[PDB]
């Protein structure tokens, strides 16, 4: 079925973020609850038909680790992307309530991100471009899925920043970047969720005892490109997890681990084996089921 503006009805607002707001909506003709992302674009009518045409590949983006797609259209000054409602929300939301995310839980998350990036790369030849906690969504059936990845090339162009960057050193320094940049983003996201806060600048020894002003924009970006990469703090995390994120955060992107290597890493093999009620932990910490 084709999706269209007057067939919808706002239930609530799921949140906002720099460009679009997303609503929990009811598609009246189907009865389905969806998440409708609206993106305001003051843009000519020729190229907003190309954006919709290129978003149609999301119908073939079927994966347990990728947020489902219902359809896309253009309304009155905004392009709508309609997707699976994830009732657990994004991992930046669950991090606020949880304080930290346990290491065993981040094992299941890491697996999901690797397998989702791998799906997008192998089957659709695209990189995410925007891996961070807010773009990793979870639900009460225990599924972990990626969204807001760069399918339509034209859509990226029409939106071309924020106080916290998950961009790799190489991407910050110029156009010389590709799929390896997503690895860096994931690594930083994992350190953040593990520790309970954005890991740049790194916490001093006294701030690490308490756990276990904000930087200016240039000061922060200068740290990412010129200062050594964030480490997972020793002792409280396993040696295999520390190595995992260290391989993800190697400044040199060719020296840095790629998806193939991370898939067979000791941390992933171990987390594959582990028995985790992720559904039960997720609902327990945010109050749902
Ligand atoms: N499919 C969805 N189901 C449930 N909640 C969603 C869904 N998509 C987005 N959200 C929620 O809406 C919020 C806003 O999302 P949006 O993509 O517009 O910005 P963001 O990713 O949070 O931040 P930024 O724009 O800087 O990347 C997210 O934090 C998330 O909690
Ligand atoms: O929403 C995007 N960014 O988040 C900022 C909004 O404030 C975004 C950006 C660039 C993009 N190119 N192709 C798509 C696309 C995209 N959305 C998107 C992609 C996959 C799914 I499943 C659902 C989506 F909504
Ligand atoms: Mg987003």
């Amino acid at each position: 079925m084709e999706l269209k503006d007057d067939d919808f009805e706002k239930i609530s607002e799921l949140g906002a973020g720099n460009g679009g707001v997303v609503f929990k909506v009811s598609h009246k003709p189907s009865g389905l609850v969806m998440a409708r992302k609206l993106i305001h674009l003051e843009i000519k009518p020729a190229i907003r038909n190309q954006i919709i045409r290129e978003l149609q590949v999301l119908h073939e983006c079927n994966s347990p680790y990728i947020v489902g797609f219902y359809g896309a259209f253009y309304s009155d000054g905004e392009i709508s992307i309609c997707m699976e409602h994830m009732d657990g929300g994004s991992l930046d939301q669950v991090l606020k309530k949880a304080g930290r995310i346990p290491e065993q839980i981040l094992g299941k998350v890491s697996i999901a991100v690797i397998k989702g990036l791998t799906y997008l790369r192998e089957k659709h030849k695209i990189m995410h471009r925007d891996v961070k906690p807010s773009n990793i969504l979870v639900n009460s059936r225990g599924e972990i899925k990626l969204c807001d990845f760069g399918v339509s090339g034209q859509l990226i162009d029409s939106m071309a920043v924020g106080t916290r960057s998950y961009m790799s050193p190489e991407r910050l320094q110029g156009t010389h970047y590709s799929v390896q940049s997503d690895i860096w983003s994931m690594g930083l996201s994992l350190v953040e969720m593990a520790v309970g806060r954005y890991p740049i600048p790194p916490p001093d020894a006294k701030e690490l005892e308490l756990m276990f002003p904000p930087m200016a924009i240039f000061e922060l970006l200068d740290y990412i490109v010129n200062e050594p990469p964030p480490k997972l703090p020793s002792g409280v995390f396993s040696l295999e997890f520390q190595d995992f994120v260290n391989k993800c955060l190697i400044k040199n992107p060719a020296e840095r681990a790629d998806l193939k290597q991370l898939m067979v890493h000791a941390f992933i093999k171990r987390s594959d084996a582990e028995e985790v009620d992720f559904a039960g932990w997720l609902c327990s910490t945010i109050g749902l089921n």
